[PDB]
């Protein structure tokens, strides 16, 4: 498994094979240099990522090699006994027996239940393991060979002495796969197969994930297995012996795979709410002009272009780097070129915003993201308000590119206390004018009448957007599914036919007016209700989903229409 | 491996020599001159205490006293001895070998002890801890100096946090000296990044040193080395990199690993010290493209903070003793010494205000990197709310205990306008009865920058500052000043095609197989700047200044300029609305 089935982290990987494979067969190398050269890493993230898959991988793809790099496990707190001295006692020969087999590793392993933060506000024992093993990383003689590697999720209860230069030096962050990791991570767990899975859905898999992460993609994959097995051998779930079976005929197909995803939740939406969620597709010509427009602003305020692997960009040449100019040019003009970014979605009462926002926040992907909303400013009673908002300040500021997101900032400002409107507003200016942070709102009241605060903030006339409600010449396709719907049905709608029922085998032992007439009825609708004209007369052709005869269903749909405007 | 050489004897430590004198008066010299300690009948005294910061050189002073003490001359002994190891199952032994230890060192008379991390060794002896633990410090109490004298024994301890000890220990007879490593401030760091590069064949230009000086603020002696290593380790990267994709040895010629000047810039992105991991350092420089704007106003703050307390830095005992005495017997000269650097201060205040963008959140935390040398923590929202555990008074308390420590410092609070009105009205009571109880003499600031100009303000500030000296009125960028601003804009409007680096796009790099091993229309736009501006703040200005990079941005290699000036009107026409 040499570094094969772990996909999307390439960068990682030439920054590891420089601390245990590449002083070993260059010495010299480092001896001009005079340096030597770091051993220490240490892992963190949000759980299910991919984190101790690279520590198994990396301890398998050494001994393969017939060098003999002979390596440790630990779990968690289990140096730690009833005894007195016992506790320290390990921590001093598991040190000792590393440096005697020379080339050797060290894999800790959830390091939050054994080096907390020192403090005078516990027992004694949790200070003396801390100040030890603080001690024989870098005591007043060397260590030898010894690379040491560790994991945790929330990387701060650690000491904050154990995160120096010398002892763990190099902080990797592995931020839950975006969009194309996901295509690779799908397509090592499916690997043989043997009708294997063609590329057109691989796609199509991906882009219905959105934060699935690398834990939850060979769960997918796994349960659509088991969905096949249960549509050829139904015999399998009502017996207790063996039965004569015959493999290599069970095929994985299309429909195994989408059933297994409407009834599967993800491992970080089992808590929170997650808000994002493309367009309808039934809300799509109607909205997709107003929408590419939106798109190609945002694309000015917050360039947010992707980052390439070092070693595909050290391979180009380029022929002047010596001066201390021209290296003050690259990042410049990346620079200036922000300048507090921030957008509106104004206008009247139920004519957009509500199914818009959450289909820009799925785009960006790239990012880490915030809801500074109610529901999750007040979902708990033992802080106060102006506390639960710091906390989040901490995070966003961090793990830059990064979206501040409030919906309904309408009501928004009339149910916090002023002493919260304050608070906010205080930490939106405190952080400087050029980092790339966005700031997103969507209000209901129209323009030229909102609120006398969202004028002291967006002060401009190009971070604001109005929205016109639309078009009388996009409504005809608007309507044009439901035409192509109230033409004949001969069971084009699925249903109609009460379809079968398998036999099973033994298995032994071992249509002019009403289009004139939907456009001089509406005029000036909004979309708010034009949902309920396309949600009225569906249910008239649920009703009609096996008669055969069309002069009579066009009748009754302009019968259904004509009392909708009283 | 590789290993590190055991041949540094006291010239591997950069910026700490005050310190490395006093350590010289403890091993070498009772020992090559005793026959003048008699003469004044005398100890001279040994024991010394480390404490700071991680990271900072408290190893690398304990292992380099070793290796000069041992390689100068015959003999000396010293034992190593970790965190805390002499303690075990049974009943009596954590006195046993304690007392088998200083027993052993008595019998080898010139000898030191390293003591390392004593904070897991003798904590405060106290009834809600097992008895253990107060029982080994009790026995380590009278040992030190006990009925009989233990001989010359000398002790270092090294601590992250020297409050956790007990307070019997740092009596004087047993400790009697404390040190302490200030995160090396300005100049110390061009050494430090001297010694570590004795240096490679193509040797490292003196004129970026001090340039790396200048970029670092807060890095300190640990990581420094790790920039070092970095960069170095970047230009392996450059030279060959066939030396990944493959398994075994390939060939090396390891003479064309030349380090150049791309590698150190580009190894200064990626790197976070150690001091900022978790929290944020509230100092920032000016931004170069910013200068000419606030130039003038930043040197009038520094030259009226240079009266209000002097930080000005002093020197080493040994340099000051070469300048000769004068007549000097009595303290009538020089009691006015101690009586003149004490009272030429009296209540240090300070508070800029002004309009809102005219100026300031820019120039607030730039000040406070100029001066150095001093400690600074913020009295910030973002600060005195971030712990939900204890209330909120407390916090406050716990940091004045922590202000009134080692030095010269400052209380900085931004956006004073914004508070007294989230707190509440027992907490402001509570800041204000501790800024009173303190001396006069104290050299401690009250830096606070602030919202809404001057007569307009409400009256618990004009209180706290009270005097004309001490508060400062901003005002609007001048005519003058403006068309310095714009001046690399419209530089760069015509220089197009090979100065932009969008230009010519990089070629693609060979790569060998490496086998195995055994004017025209520009006074219009320039007049057009003007007169069209003219009361605008400075930060309704950086508007317009980021407005136009996105212009030429387009136009990044686009040739036949005289047809670029025709979209700029357009973007200022619509300004004023
Ligand atoms: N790209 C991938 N391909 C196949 N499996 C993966 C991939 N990424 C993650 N996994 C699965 O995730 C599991 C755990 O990995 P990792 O420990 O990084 O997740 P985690 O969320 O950190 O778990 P924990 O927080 O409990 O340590 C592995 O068993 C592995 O099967
Ligand atoms: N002047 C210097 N030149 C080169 N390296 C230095 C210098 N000062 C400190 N260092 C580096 O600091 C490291 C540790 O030294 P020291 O133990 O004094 O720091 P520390 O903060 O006390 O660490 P700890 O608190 O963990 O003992 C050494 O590895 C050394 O490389």
């Amino acid at each position: 498994l040499s570094f094969e089935s772990v996909g999307g982290l390439d960068n990682y990987i030439n920054q590891l094979k420089e601390m245990v494979m590449l002083p070993l067969l260059y010495p010299e190398i480092f001896q001009r240099f005079n340096m030597q050269p770091p051993r220490g890493v240490l892992f963190h993230g949000p759980p299910g990522t991919g984190k101790t898959l690279m520590a198994r991988a990396l301890a398998a793809a050494c001994s393969s090699e017939n060098k003999k790099v002979s390596f440790y496990m630990r779990k968690g707190a289990d140096c730690l006994s009833k005894w007195v001295g016992e506790a320290e006692r390990q921590l001093r020969l598991l040190f000792e027996e590393a440096k005697s087999t020379q080339p050797s590793i060290i894999f800790f392993d959830q390091i939050d239940g054994l080096a907390p933060v020192r403090s005078s506000k516990q027992e004694q024992i949790h200070a003396s393991i801390v100040s030890t093993l603080l001690a024989l990383m870098d005591g007043m003689e060397s260590r030898g060979q010894v690379i040491i590697i560790g994991a945790t999720n929330r990387p701060d209860a650690v000491d904050p002495a154990l995160r120096r230069p010398g002892r763990f030096d190099r902080e990797f962050y592995f931020p839950l796969p975006d969009r194309d990791a996901r295509k690779k991570i799908i397509e090592i767990h499916t690997r043989n197969w043997d009708p294997p899975v063609p590329e057109w859905l691989c796609s199509m898999l991906a882009e219905k994930s959105k934060g699935y992460g690398g834990a939850d993609l060979r769960a997918l994959c796994t349960e659509a297995a088991l969905n096949s097995i249960k549509r050829t051998y139904p015999q399998l779930y009502r017996s207790t012996k063996r039965l004569q079976i015959d493999p290599k005929t069970i095929k994985v197909k299309v429909k195994d795979f989408v059933m297994s995803m409407k009834r599967m939740i993800p491992s970080s939406e089992r808590s929170s709410i997650s808000p994002s969620k493309p367009l309808s597709p039934e809300l799509k010509p109607l909205l997709n002009e107003a929408f590419q427009d939106i798109e190609k602003t945002l694309q000015k305020l917050m360039p947010v272009a992707s980052k390439l692997n070092p070693l595909e960009e050290v391979m180009y040449d380029d022929p002047k780097e010596n001066d201390f100019e021209y290296q003050q040019r690259l990042e410049t003009f990346e620079t200036l070129r922000i300048y507090k970014p921030r957008f509106l979605i104004c206008g009247r009462k139920g004519l957009g915003q509500t199914a818009l926002g959450p289909a820009i926040l799925q785009q960006y992907e790239g990012v880490h993201v915030q809801s500074f909303d109610m529901s999750t400013l007040l979902q708990d009673s033992t802080q106060s308000i102006e506390t639960s908002i710091i906390h989040l300040f901490l995070e966003v500021r961090r793990h830059t590119p990064s979206i501040i997101y409030i919906p309904d900032i309408d009501n928004w400002l009339n149910v916090l206390p002023l002493t919260a409107i304050t608070t906010f507003s205080s930490m939106l200016e405190r952080l400087d004018f050029s980092d790339q942070i966005l700031f997103l709102a969507l209000s209901s009241s129209p323009l030229s009448e909102l609120h006398p605060q969202l004028r002291e903030w967006f002060s401009s006339k190009q971070s604001v957007y109005s929205l016109q409600y639309p078009t009388r010449d996009s409504i005809i396709a608007f309507f044009q599914p439901i035409l192509e719907l109230i033409k004949a049905s001969p069971t084009e709608l699925p249903g109609g036919i009460p379809r079968k029922r398998r036999v099973l085998p033994e298995l032994p032992l071992a249509l002019t007016p009403l289009k004139q007439l939907l456009i001089d009825s509406t005029t000036g609708f909004t979309v708010d209700q034009l949902l309920h004209l396309h949600s009225f007369l569906y249910q008239i052709i649920w009703n009609t989903k096996s008669e055969w005869n069309r002069n009579s269903v066009v009748d009754e749909c302009e019968r259904a229409v004509k009392e909708f405007m009283i």
